Parts: C-alpha cells; structure tokens; sequence
C-alpha cells in the first residue's frame, strides 16, 4: 500500500487493465479523497444508490443501481470496498462494452445461481428501462419500446423457451455476435440513449 495504504489501486488496474480510467497514482488520490468522506473504506448500498439518484436526476435509478452494487455478489446487504466501487462507476460509465461482457452476465444473473432466466432478463431490463428520461423512449423501436417487448426480444434471439436457462458461454457468444442483442443487454445509460438518437431514417 505504498507502505502506508494505497496499493489497493494494483488490485483495481489488474482487474480492470486497459480499461482503467486511472493511474495508480490518481486512483491513490480518489481513494485518499474517498476515505475523507468513507472513513472504512466501504459504502453501503444505500450510499451507492444515492450516487446513481443524485447523477441520474432524469431517470429512477434506484433498481438499477441497487442490481449493479449486487453485481459484485449477489447481496444486497453489506457494502462494496473501494475497488468494487470504482470498478462499478466503471462498467456503467466508462469504456467498451465488449470488454464488460463477464461482468454483463453477473449483472443479468441476479440470484447469481449460475445462470439466466427469463424472469431476470425482464427484470434488469426493466431496471436499465427506467434510466432512459420518458423524453427519449419515444426515439425506441416500436418492437423495442417497453421493457416486456425488448427482454422478450433479448430471449428470442437467444432462442429460448420460457424457462431455459442462458449460460455465461451462450451470453458471451450472442452479445459478441449477435449486436442486436448486445444493442438490448446495454446497460450503460449513455450508450442507450446514443444509439437512440441515432442510426438511419
Ligand atoms: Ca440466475
């Protein structure tokens, strides 16, 4: 940690790489400004709720924060350390979302049994649904305008029945193939809106 705390930000690098948005040393900054206001070092996930209300006053992010800070375990209970906390900001905020495919499936995987049902698809869909303002759904696709008809959509190009299950190998391969279904399992809010005002007439 330096030798005196801070080496936690080889961790956060490590996993992350290339996709870091920061130098260990700034990271070493941010996590100094951090303990200033989270002396422990942890955030609960309330506290991480409130970052994502008070940064995404347009929408109702509480579902979808709350699913993403279980991302990192599948708890809703305790509370996420600097690293998750940075790396979480991070598949939500920052980079190319081909190289948050494993961590797509954590996220979609919301009782973190191994596996995707049908109901979870809907489920985060929904939650990634209500982070678009009402302004900008009206620009979504008629077959893609409501969280029912895009998590069903999600499922048939995934060519499924109502209760298969959805392995991390198939989530891979689909998200990475088939970019319409990697166009309905975005869960940056940025780069939904984007491509929702946009493409061709
Ligand atoms: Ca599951």
């Amino acid at each position: 940690g330096n030798s005196k705390s801070g080496a936690l930000s080889k961790e956060i690098l490590e996993e992350l790489q290339l996709n870091t948005k920061f130098t260990e040393e700034e990271l070493s900054s941010w996590y100094q400004s951090f303990l200033k206001e989270c002396p422990s070092g942890r955030i609960t996930r309330q506290e991480f709720q409130t970052i994502y209300s008070k940064f995404f006053p347009e929408a109702d992010p509480k579902a979808y924060a709350q699913h993403v800070f279980r991302s990192f375990d599948a708890n809703s209970d305790g509370t996420l350390d600097f690293k998750e906390y940075v790396i979480a900001l991070h598949m939500t905020s920052a980079g190319k979302t081909n190289q948050k495919l494993e961590w797509a499936f954590s996220l979609y995987d919301v009782d973190g049994n191994g596996t995707i049902s049908k109901n979870e698809v809907l489920e985060i869909v929904t939650a990634i649904f209500k982070m678009i303002s009402p302004e900008d759904t009206k620009h979504l696709p008629e077959d893609e305008n409501t969280p029912e008809k895009r998590a069903e959509k999600i499922w048939g190009f995934f060519g499924k029945k109502d209760d298969d299950k959805l392995t991390e190998k198939e989530f891979i391969e689909g998200t990475l193939a088939n970019k319409e279904i990697l166009r309905l399992i975005q869960f940056e809010p940025q780069k939904v809106k984007e491509k929702l005002k946009e493409k061709k007439l």
